[PDB]
């Protein structure tokens, strides 16, 4: 997996509601997580295919 995969999902600072895929390393699945809405890391996704694609491997 890249390693920015395995890093947590970041709601950060903002107080948007935005739903959106990571990653969760620990399960081997995409799942959803509530992103503020600014300040976004990599492990953000707006599909679950994108996800997949990105981070589920080979």
């Amino acid at each position: 997996r890249p390693d920015f995969c395995l890093e947590p999902p970041y709601t950060g600072p903002c107080k948007a509601r935005i739903i959106r895929y990571f990653y969760n390393a620990k399960a081997g699945l995409c799942q959803t997580f509530v992103y503020g809405g600014c300040r976004a890391k990599r492990n953000n996704f707006k599909s679950a295919e994108d996800c997949m694609r990105t981070c589920g491997g080979a």
